[PDB]
């Protein structure tokens, strides 16, 4: 009945900014929610954002006619070398629903069939890493699923090997993107970005982003010089409500945004996934055996790893405790009142604190924090927009069948070769890089000595 909103402790004229000056300011915002409830305000100069965390009140904030997708500072910063891509586009701009005609078919299920030979490629390289490893050698997870990822969009999205199964380092593209992000996090919480304390910040910045331009302008130098793939689209596909192909500047952004898309999140779900798995050994073995039972020949097919339910239950359990992008920003398309409680006025921000709505006990139940993949048995027994690892409507997710296709390859693969140990015992360490994932996960390997 028109309650008063919960903010979260001040500082002065910096109103809540401090509280972003951490390393894991999404852990940070989970407590002030565990803390304040479904609902809080947080301030900074010049700027408010609302951060919901109940199935109740995001049901509502799903409601496209209500609210739009919004770009959230960290977008805004992201932008700044993702343009008018899918990803830091308004829906309102002209090349959002052009590129979106475009690229759709890019991931019909004819498309995905003609990906899957090339996400073998890379899935067998991984399988191969691990199988020529020495005695009481480890895997060092994140690093791998990551050079599993990366070189799964290049090689299906590009015909361009990143070749990081040959690579101790992280290919430069990495190196430049990781710290791109982490200056994006950085600014978030910076009051006065103008101070001359940050010229070699933005310096290091604009240098990040030559790296990545650099190895666009090769793929597209590459593919030029000469297949039916996502650059394909890009390059030749045309809008059929205007009959117009995407412009060159617009090309460079999408390129950039799916090298980032499409492998950073995709890694970050792979290893919270045998993280969840190595600590859950009953949901370890019951995936096993399945991906013993479905995959019967060397190389999987497309159609096995459609028959991988238990590891695509895995896989959507994982995406409920750690979503691997972990929020979303909507603006109010006119006033309207949240939940009868709330008023907004027109160009309201809200926030969707996912791993927050992933927790909600009123949906899942008192175990939440079990890592439990027969939750995801019956969708149909899920309510409404209680499980948005993917965003919302329209703005939803592109790439959600090509990750979850290539999580699901690759994860069978790694169940049918292989035993896992969790020799360190590892404690969950979440890195913050805008996206979420483990940090200094290391396993054991034992081979099952089976033949590619
Ligand atoms: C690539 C995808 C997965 C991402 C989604 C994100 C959504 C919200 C972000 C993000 C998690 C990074 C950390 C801050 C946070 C939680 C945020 O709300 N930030 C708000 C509010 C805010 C924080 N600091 C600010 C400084 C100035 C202005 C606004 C802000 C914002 O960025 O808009 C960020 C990571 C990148």
């Amino acid at each position: 009945t028109i309650k008063e909103m919960p903010q979260p402790k001040t500082f002065g004229e910096l109103k809540n900014l401090p509280l972003l000056n951490t390393d894991k300011p999404v852990q940070a915002l989970m407590k002030i929610a565990d803390e304040l409830g479904e609902i809080f305000k947080f301030e900074a100069p010049g700027r408010v954002t609302r951060y919901l965390s109940s199935q109740r009140l995001i049901k509502e904030a799903c409601d496209e006619s209500r609210f739009d997708k919004n770009l959230s500072q960290a977008l805004k910063f992201v932008r700044d070398f993702a343009g008018d891509g899918l990803f830091t586009s308004w829906t309102h701009e002209k090349n959002w629903k052009k590129a979106h005609n475009i690229l759709l078919p890019s991931f019909s299920q004819q498309a995905m069939k003609g990906y899957h030979a090339m996400m073998v490629d890379i899935a067998v390289q991984l399988v191969q890493k691990w199988e020529r490893l020495n005695a009481d050698e480890h895997i060092e997870v994140p690093e791998d699923m990551t050079r599993l990822t990366l070189d799964t969009i290049g090689l299906c999205g590009f015909n361009y090997r990143f070749n990081s199964f040959y690579r101790d380092q992280p290919h430069p593209f990495i190196t430049s993107m990781v710290r791109a992000l982490d200056e994006a996090m950085n600014k978030l919480q910076r009051a006065n970005p103008d101070d001359p304390a940050y010229d070699e910040n933005k310096r290091q910045f604009q240098e990040d982003i030559k790296v990545m331009n650099d190895l666009v302008d090769k793929i597209i130098a590459d593919r030029k010089a000469s297949s039916d793939d996502l650059l394909t689209h890009m390059l030749n596909g045309k809008d059929p409500e205007t009959g117009e192909p995407l412009d060159d500047e617009n090309i460079r952004y999408q390129i950039i945004t799916f090298l980032i898309a499409g492998h950073e999140t995709t890694s970050g779900l792979l290893s919270f996934a045998l993280y969840f798995l190595v600590k859950n050994p009953h949901v370890l073995q019951k995936a096993a055996e399945e991906a013993a039972r479905v995959l019967v020949d060397p190389v999987p097919s497309y159609k096995q790893v459609k028959q991988l339910k238990y590891v695509g239950m895995v896989l959507n359990e994982a995406l409920r405790l750690w979503p691997t992008a972990p929020a979303f920003s909507l603006y109010a398309k006119e006033d309207t009142v949240l939940g009868g409680e709330y008023p907004l006025e027109k160009g309201d921000e809200l926030m969707v604190l996912i791993p927050q709505l992933h927790r909600d006990k009123t949906i899942w139940g008192d175990d939440v924090e079990e890592f439990r993949p027969e939750r995801f048995e019956n969708p149909s027994a899920i309510p409404q927009h209680a499980f948005k690892p993917f965003g919302n409507g329209q703005r939803a997710c592109i790439g959600q069948q090509f990750a979850l296709h290539e999580a699901t390859l690759v994860l069978g693969m790694m169940l049918k070769h292989f035993d896992f140990e969790d020799h360190t015992n590892y404690e969950l360490d979440i890195k913050e890089t805008l996206t979420l994932k483990p940090e200094g996960f290391v396993v054991k390997a034992k081979s099952k000595k089976i033949p590619l």
